[PDB]
């Protein structure tokens, strides 16, 4: 049986990697039974359409983010602004009460079901001097933009490249996963260390699809996608510091933004929670319960 993964990120990086790992366990865990094909960097389409196509069932999986907040505005809080303190506190919560808060009911309102969360890491600010941001276009971000004073260019992951090559924006910010895997610090060579969000994505199964196998299969399927999962947590702190090192090796140069900057990004940070408060019903409990884990 043929399982169709899509997702938006380049070989290499978290999302990508976590495809691949769920791939290898399930294959092993099902005994040859289920192959896994993967189709990474937006290979059949950006977000939007792979979403659209694994709620049809089209395909059966697809790695993304908070894009599903489009479907269910809790999801967008898997990325609250200055909610964790590291990456082991957002494991705890992802792993634990927050996650099944956040995820109650989006299987009934998607079509899809989700499997895990990881990270791919914390959002650092890169630019060409230490202003036209990019911002990705999902409304938690163009609403943290905002507050922060930024003016956001929203387009794409995929578009970045060429937006970058074109030279009109001036930056943006992204885990540096993915400043690396582009190599936005040969155009935009100025990191700023924020923080303000950690990135999580999780793997998603056609619900219908899922539901169709034998209670055995979804086992194995729930296994893989947790051990997948489990490695990408392990692996992006030790990447971070790998690729701040080549970073500060290549030309590239690390800032810590000033007390007042820092504090600037804090408060806008808090404020944009209205948005959740505005959108999410139960936001007072899903807050509640990533603060009982630190
Ligand atoms: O990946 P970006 O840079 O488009 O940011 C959007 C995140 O993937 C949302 O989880």
């Amino acid at each position: 049986t043929v399982i169709k993964m899509a997702g938006m990120k380049p070989e290499g990086e978290p999302e990508t990697i976590g495809m691949h790992l769920f791939g290898k366990y399930l294959k092993e865990l099902s005994n040859g039974k289920y192959e896994v094909q993967v189709f990474p960097n937006s290979q059949l389409g950006k977000e939007d359409a792979y979403i659209a196509a694994t709620r049809k069932g089209i395909i059966q999986m697809c790695a993304t983010g908070t894009q599903t907040s489009a479907l269910h505005p809790a999801m967008a809080m898997l990325e609250t602004p200055m909610l964790f303190d590291n990456l082991d506190h957002a494991r705890r919560a992802m792993e634990g009460k927050t996650f099944d808060l956040i995820n109650e009911g989006f299987t009934e309102k998607s079509g899809l079901r989700t499997l895990n969360a990881f990270p791919l890491g914390f959002r650092h600010f890169y630019s060409k001097k230490p202003m036209r941001m990019r911002v990705p276009n999902i409304p938690l971000y163009t609403n943290f933009a905002k507050e922060c004073g930024i003016s956001g260019q929203p387009m794409p992951f995929a578009e970045v490249p060429g937006a970058l090559d074109q030279g009109v924006i001036d930056g943006g910010d992204s885990p540096l996963a993915d400043i690396v895997s582009l190599k936005m610090y040969e155009i935009t060579p100025e990191i700023s260390l924020s923080g303000h969000i950690l990135v999580i994505h999780s793997l998603y199964i056609n619900d219908k699809f899922f539901k169709s196998l034998p209670e055995q299969d979804q086992k194995w399927i729930e296994e893989a996608a947790k051990r997948s999962a489990d490695d990408v947590w392990a692996m992006v702190a030790d990447g971070d510091e790998k690729a701040k090192a080549t970073i500060l090796a290549n030309k590239g140069n690390i800032h810590e933004p000033s007390k007042e900057l820092h504090e600037h990004l804090v408060n806008a940070g808090k404020r944009s929670w209205k948005l959740f408060y505005d959108t999410v019903p139960n936001a007072q409990a899903i807050l509640d319960s990533a603060d009982s884990y630190r």
